[PDB]
């Protein structure tokens, strides 16, 4: 409908795959070459399933931060014959707050979901689902299952991918550039 939108909808027509695993199915971020993002609660294995084909884990890890702190972000290497569009320029490179922001979903349930969840705040601490979590980004929207992996981008940014809700705020796992040099 607008700017917003429009960036949301350039990720999500070049860089989504739908990831299946034994947790059930993801929005998975594509970021360059053959490796790609997905919430640590989708527990991947040796064996995922990208766009309903069964594809080998050539690496997975699970970040944490360098207190022992889980981020809910699982870098993986997938066994593709084709490369992502390379958009590791459009991630932040620190932590902060951010207006106006879109949360995208493309699964099975949700084709085509964009949410504009409007002001996201540099929230840091959340115990999620019982486990201390660091690099949380808030926003005021009522996010439902399904969403999980769900891109959040502003004008111009990536900034994170949906990990959880309470029934009145949504939350994002930070990405940043510094997560995928190589």
């Amino acid at each position: 409908m607008g700017p917003g939108f429009d960036f949301a909808q350039a990720i999500m027509k070049k860089n989504t795959v739908i990831a299946r695993t034994e947790k059930g199915e993801f929005t998975m971020l594509g970021v360059y070459d053959r490796v790609a993002v997905i919430p640590t609660h989708a527990s991947v294995g040796e064996i995922i399933y990208i766009n309903d084909v069964e594809t080998r884990v050539l690496d997975a890890c699970a970040l944490r931060d360098l207190t022992d702190t889980n981020l809910e972000i699982t870098i993986v290497k997938l066994d593709r014959n084709q490369k992502f569009r390379d958009i590791r320029h459009f991630l932040p490179r620190c932590e902060d707050d951010y207006n106006d922001a879109v949360l995208s979903v493309h699964t099975s349930k949700f084709p085509n979901m964009y949410i504009p969840v409007g002001q996201v705040t540099n929230y840091g601490f959340l115990n999620l689902g019982g486990t201390p979590t660091h690099r949380i980004l808030m926003y005021n929207f009522p996010t439902r299952a399904g969403q999980c992996g769900g891109v959040v981008t502003t004008t111009g940014k990536v900034i994170g991918i949906h990990v959880g809700g309470n029934g009145a705020q949504g939350f994002a796992a930070m990405l940043l550039h510094s997560y995928f040099t190589d």
